[PDB]
């Protein structure tokens, strides 16, 4: 028996844990399992002073400390309103991306600027309206709605609707991916949890995700 | 014709902005607007620490040195799975709600214990998993996938597809609402752009929304 502390990112949790929770009622019986939401920041803090005992992160830690270990690679998919002209293309074309009318997740877009080709674009910071602290749901409920672009996860394609689907416009090649991953401490004591918990979180995706396909590119 | 800083919380953001981001471009043209969402605790400081303007929140500050306005009332609405068995209900049932497949939000529903039937029900912590601080988006996306009830604000409704609205279930009377606000600081120096912010806010919602109708009550 037991319990766990596990922190997950909010462009995470909402694609991933759906199809977590069914697998660990049956393989984690027994065991009391604490989930809690925190941007990149906050996990690493929380592992290191010993709030949570796992993390699932869309990047490395690169914390002295910490350690975590690949779990699945993910692309980034243009979600892109019926108003833009990029609409009638098939895929997303970085220079036709219009700054003005682009929705980033600091953290979810631009940790450590990630998708810098558009992190660091020039133009993005001049819009009448600036958006910060936004959350994955406003900026699709914008996209949506026929105001701007934005990026969202593989994951998330399977719980969109036949309308929300047909905004989606993949990347040429290569194609972005971030890469989820877990992160605990370094002298964390519970290998053989630890090892049951990559393995249950691994088999929550298809297998192909388990591995870069020829065509994608780790977003850095 | 300056600049704005406004906060909102990530539980109206979603709904909200979509609705208001047309009309400020053409009835704010010329002012500089940043808007971040941000939880209420946030809200409240940055009010008095200068950082924000205003705040978009859900509750009135009751706070010296702030005030605030109703912009609107919004309903709290059932989200229940096809796998429930409240599912063959027409309506939201409190004894029917099953502690131990509920998903209630930090604040979202349970600021103040606003919604004190759930937020104080016996057994809502006997579970396998805790959620803490979840997102709305991954408690629907978790009730999407047959997996246990939540409640979302009504300006969300109009958003969902035909799929999610099956899910949507109502509350017997009286219907619990939240009351949606402008907060500012008691000195704020614009007043005549607060007015218009009142109004154009107010204008971005149904009119019905900005009174209490029959079978509604202010949850508390």
């Amino acid at each position: 028996t037991g319990r766990l502390n596990i922190a997950v990112l909010p462009t995470i949790a909402p694609y991933l844990l759906p199809r977590v929770f069914p697998i660990w009622k049956k393989e984690l019986a027994g065991l009391e399992i604490h989930v809690s939401e925190m941007q990149t920041s906050r996990c690493l803090a929380s592992l290191l002073s010993g709030e949570i005992d796992m993390a699932i992160i869309a990047s490395k830690a690169e914390t002295e400390g910490l350690e975590d270990d690949l779990l699945y690679y993910e692309e980034f998919l243009g979600y892109v309103s019926r108003c833009e002209p990029l609409f009638e293309q098939d895929v997303i074309r970085t220079t036709e991306v219009n700054p003005h009318r682009l929705w980033l997740l600091d953290e979810g877009h631009c940790f450590r600027d990630q998708l810098v080709r558009f992190c660091q674009m020039k133009g993005l910071h001049e819009r009448q309206t600036a958006y910060s602290g936004g959350s994955m749901e406003a900026f699709m409920r914008l996209v949506e709605s026929g105001q701007g672009i934005t990026f969202i996860p593989q994951l998330t394609v399977e719980q969109l609707s036949p309308s929300q689907k047909e905004l989606v416009r993949p990347f040429g090649m290569p194609r972005p991916v971030r890469e989820v991953r877990l992160a605990v401490r370094q002298d964390y004591s519970r290998r053989k949890l630890r090892e049951q918990l990559i393995g249950l979180l691994r088999s929550a995706v298809p297998s192909d995700m388990h591995k870069l396909q020829t065509g994608q590119h780790l977003a850095h």
